[PDB]
C-alpha cells in the first residue's frame, strides 16, 4: 500500500520514489531572496473576494486540517494579481513546526516561521478542482505566514474546534467560519510557478506569497501541535513538522508586488 | 459519478467534456496514410518475446474485455523497434464492430478491419505501470488488425470463455493463454507517438501497428458482439462498436519499418 508523510522513511527526502516529479522543474516551496526577487511593476494589486465565503467542515486527513468551503459558485474568490479569470477557494489548511523557530514551508531570505497558511483555490475555467490540478494554471495558493507574537483573534474559532478532529479521519461540522480574519492588512506579495507542496506534487501551482505575516499566541500554536497524524487507537504520533522544505528554484523568477 | 462510453451521449465526441486531452496534440488512432507514412531505414526490428507469458485472467470490464498478465517480471516483453529498454505485457484487448466492414480503431488508406487487438505494455524504467502512464514513453501499444476470413485457432481459447464473462465486472480464470498464437508472420509495422484510445487518453504510447491482419472467422467475431456494456440486472446494451475514430495526426510523422 502506498503511504507517504513527514517521518524518517517516509518524508520529503523519500517522496520521489513514488512521485518522481519530486525532482521537477517547478517544485515548492521555495526560499525567497529578497535581493533577487525583483520588483515587477506590471503585477497588478491581488483582489480577495471573501466576503460570501461558506465554510463546511474542518477534517484531520493525517498530513494537515482542512477547512473546506462550498466551491460551488465565486462566494469566495481570488482575482487579479498575477492571475487571469477567477479562481474559487475551497478549502485551507497549515503547515507547522515542533518549536516556535520552524514551520513554515516558504523560507524569507531562509528566515522560517512558526508555521504558515496555504488558501488553496482553483481555475473556475477547468470546471472542477480534479480537472484544474492536470493543468499549469489550474491552482492557485495564497501563503500566510504565521509569526508568533500576539493572539489572532480571528484564528480562535479553529483552534477551538481541533480537540475534536485529534486524529485521522475524523471531521466536525464547521460553519460560518470568516476567513479574512487571517489576512493580513498589506497584500504585498511574491509570486512564482510552482507546486503542491505533499504528494502529488503536481506542477499546477501559481503561489501568492504574502509579505506580512499574521501573529498567532504561542499558545494558538501549541494547539495545532496537540493534534495526531494517526487514526484512534493507533501509535502516537503528533502532527508537527508537516512541512516540505525548501526546494530548487531552478530556472524560476520570483516577481514581487512591492518595492 | 462519471461515466463514459460508445453511445450517443457519453460517446468520442464528448470525452472532451471530462478529459479535454481528447482534442490534445498526440491523440490516438489515426489514419495511416501508405503516401505519406514513409519508410525509416533506421528503425530496427522488433522483438517479440512471448514465450513466457504468463497469463492470470479475463475480465469484463464495462468498455472491452482485456486478458491481464503477470507483469512481475521480464517473462513477456517487447524490445527494439522504436523502444528503449524493455516494455512488460501488462495486458491484451479488441475493439471491434457491429458488421463485418468496421471495427478497427487505426485505418489504413481510410480502409477499416473488422477489429483491432492491442497488446499494451510498459516500459520497466518507470517501476510500475501507474508511474509509466505518467511519462510520454510510457507504454507500448503492439496494434494488429483483424480481418474476417479464416478462423484464428488461436483466437479460440478467448472466444470459449466469453459466456463466462457477459457482463461489466464479471471476469474467470484464463491460465495459459498463447498470446503468440495472436500475431501474424511477419513483424512489418508502422509507429508514431499517440495516446490511450479510451479515458483518461493520456498521451504516454509508442503505437506499434503491424501492417499484417491476422484473420478470424466471422463466428469468432460475433461472438464478441455477444459480450454487453452494462452489468447483471442492468438493460442489455450489446458491446458492439467499441471503437474511437480516426483522431487529427497534426504535425506528427508516422515511420514504417519497411519498403
Ligand atoms: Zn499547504
Ligand atoms: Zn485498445
Amino acid at each position: 500500500s502506498h503511504h507517504w508523510g513527514y517521518g524518517k522513511h517516509n518524508g520529503p527526502e523519500h517522496w520521489h520514489k513514488d512521485f518522481p516529479i519530486a525532482k521537477g522543474e517547478r517544485q515548492s516551496p521555495v526560499d525567497i531572496d529578497t535581493h533577487t526577487a525583483k520588483y515587477d511593476p506590471s503585477l497588478k494589486p491581488l483582489s480577495v473576494s471573501y466576503d460570501q465565503a461558506t465554510s463546511l467542515r474542518i477534517l484531520n486527513n493525517g498530513h494537515a486540517f482542512n477547512v473546506e468551503f462550498d466551491d460551488s459558485q465565486d462566494k469566495a474568490v481570488l482575482k487579479g494579481g498575477p492571475l487571469d479569470g477567477t479562481y474559487r477557494l475551497i478549502q485551507f489548511h497549515f503547515h507547522w513546526g515542533s518549536l516556535d523557530g520552524q514551520g513554515s514551508e516558504h523560507t524569507v531570505d531562509k528566515k522560517k516561521y512558526a508555521a504558515e497558511l496555504h488558501l488553496v483555490h482553483w481555475n473556475t475555467k477547468y470546471g472542477d478542482f480534479g480537472k484544474a490540478v492536470q493543468q499549469p494554471d489550474g491552482l492557485a495558493v495564497l501563503g500566510i505566514f504565521l509569526k508568533v507574537g500576539s493572539a489572532k483573534p480571528g484564528l480562535q474559532k479553529v483552534v477551538d474546534v481541533l480537540d475534536s478532529i485529534k486524529t485521522k479521519g475524523k471531521s466536525a461540522d464547521f460553519t460560518n467560519f470568516d476567513p479574512r480574519g487571517l489576512l493580513p492588512e498589506s497584500l504585498d506579495y511574491w509570486t512564482y510557478p510552482g507546486s503542491l507542496t505533499t504528494p502529488p506534487l503536481l506542477e499546477c501551482v501559481t503561489w501568492i506569497v504574502l509579505k506580512e505575516p499574521i501573529s498567532v499566541s504561542s499558545e494558538q500554536v501549541l494547539k495545532f501541535r496537540k493534534l495526531n497524524f494517526n487514526g484512534e487507537g493507533e501509535p502516537e504520533e503528533l502532527m508537527v513538522d508537516n512541512w516540505r522544505p525548501a526546494q530548487p528554484l531552478k530556472n524560476r523568477q520570483i516577481k514581487a508586488s512591492f518595492k
